[PDB]
């Protein structure tokens, strides 16, 4: 009687790692209606209250309606899982349509506040805080340039404990409010991130730096920044006077989302404004360090998730071929992946029984191999898993490509020490890596050697 999401759902495609768990686009398999499902996977998240607040919070969170807020539709509970459906945006997140314009002045940075701090005023009003507030939770609506933005993944922080496991962990240590830290903190927070927002889109850097995430953590901690940097000549008082209240340390000094609205720069510059070409350079610069340090980390990651499940999924098979010929059918080698699948949780995308069967027919359709006949379970294995190595090694090299503005097919020393800084690697161990496979001092590598060290900082 307690309904089961696979009985509604059909998964349709992965749409990428969120906090908190997988997103998968989902169709309704009755009214055909699309939906962005994030799936929270029980065993890899503790839960900071009880089911009777979780619960509360979601039909909360169902009924309200906020065009800057994702709307939330349904929630589904399973033995392993939390399964959030919420409605699909198609616009990307907000920094990567911003790297890519010619111009960004004062009068779009606003635009784009104002949708935050109105999202957010909402939601303080309802006393949902974010806690988390930072530019990948920002998606556009649409592909189209006047697009809303739609804040992600406000209610999830307060039931949810926050990973600490790094590949979760990238990018977040700019953005969270002092107070966080030390652990007596309220809807305040969420001014303070979006203050780091700002400070961002109108200089191209964060206000508070460092080389790993501990030295940005202290950087935070202490609370202080400057408007000193060349960028901040071409910029509004007024915008930097908001800031200014947006980072106010102590939290009930500091400007609430409400008041924020009505502040001078919002008002003025939300109705002869010069581009700002030296932070599109420089956001250019960060969203593509930051995006390749994540493909560094979720490459690492894939590769040690097809070292267990290599293994795994070749035991499971030989404990199923009972006469230890290696032959096993179509039904077998389901039950067999199905069985990988009962006791692992990477495949958000293998939602059910029938996703599980057209994932072998793929693998099968590709090994040549008839499927109405007995196969050779050792051969589907290798390809199997393939379709994550190759799969994941293809989304590593755009990363790189990207990154390499210049197509020089290289990345400097330098660079590397970036990347690794917020990929928090240990600067004694990347250049021990380094080391290994630059033997010849070029202080620069190229894709290959790239993808080298990041197959030897993750034990292979
Ligand atoms: C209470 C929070 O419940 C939800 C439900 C669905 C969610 C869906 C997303 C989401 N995530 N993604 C993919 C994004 C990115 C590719 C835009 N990342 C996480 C891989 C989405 N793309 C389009 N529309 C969406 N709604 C999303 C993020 C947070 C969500 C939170």
């Amino acid at each position: 009687s307690t309904a089961i999401f696979s009985d509604r759902y059909k998964g349709q495609r992965v749409l990428g790692k969120g906090s908190f768990g997988e997103v998968i686009l989902c169709k309704d398999k009755i009214t055909g209606q699309e939906c962005a499902v994030k799936v929270i996977s029980k065993r890899q998240v503790k839960q900071k209250t009880d089911k009777e607040s979780l619960l509360r919070e979601v039909q909360l969170l169902k009924q309200l309606d906020h065009p800057n807020i994702m709307k939330l539709y349904e929630f589904f509970e399973d033995k392993g899982y939390f399964y959030l459906v919420g409605e699909v945006y198609t616009g990307g997140e907000l920094f990567d349509e911003i790297i890519s314009r010619k111009r960004f002045s004062e009068v779009d940075a606003a635009r784009i506040i104002r949708q935050v701090l109105s999202g957010i005023t909402y939601m303080h009003k309802n006393k949902i805080v974010h806690r988390d507030l930072k530019p990948e939770n920002l998606l556009l609506e649409s592909k189209s340039k006047d697009a809303n933005i739609r804040i992600i993944d406000f209610g999830l922080s307060t039931h949810f404990e926050a990973s600490k496991k790094m590949k979760d962990k990238i990018g977040t240590a700019y953005y969270i409010a002092p107070e966080v830290l030390h652990g007596t903190y309220d809807e305040k927070c969420d001014v303070w991130s979006t203050g780091v927002i700002l400070y961002i889109l109108l200089s191209g850097c964060p206000p508070f730096n460092g080389a790993n995430e501990y030295d940005i953590l202290k950087k935070v901690e202490k609370g202080k920044y400057t408007f000193e940097l060349p960028q901040w000549k071409k910029v509004s008082e007024s915008a930097k006077d908001l800031i200014r209240k947006m980072l106010t340390y102590v939290p009930s000094m500091r400007i609430s989302a409400r008041d924020a609205l009505d502040h001078e720069w919002i008002q003025t510059y939300t109705k002869d404004v010069p581009s700002l070409d030296n932070a599109i350079l420089n956001i250019r610069q960060f969203q593509g360090t930051q995006k390749l340090a994540q493909a560094a980390l979720l490459y690492m990651g894939s590769k040690l998730t097809s070292q267990d499940e290599t293994k795994e999924l070749t035991a499971i098979f030989h404990k199923m071929d009972k006469n230890g010929d290696g032959q096993l059918d179509r039904a077998e080698l389901i039950e067999g992946y199905k069985e990988l699948m009962r006791m692992k949780g990477q495949d958000a995308s293998m939602l059910d029984a029938s996703a599980v069967e057209h994932e072998v027919d793929q693998v099968l359709d590709a090994v040549d191999f008839d499927k109405n006949g007995y196969i050779e379970y050792s051969e589907f294995v290798t390809v199997a898993m393939d379709r994550k190595t190759l799969l994941s090694r293809e989304r590593l090299e755009r990363a790189f490509r990207m990154f390499d503005s210049d197509n020089s097919g290289k990345i400097s020393s330098t660079e590397l020490a970036t990347i690794f800084g917020v990929s928090d690697v240990d600067s004694e161990t990347w250049k021990s890596v380094l080391s290994e496979v630059d033997k010849n001092n070029d202080g620069e590598v190229d894709f290959d050697e790239f993808q080298q060290m990041l197959l030897k900082l993750c034990g292979n």
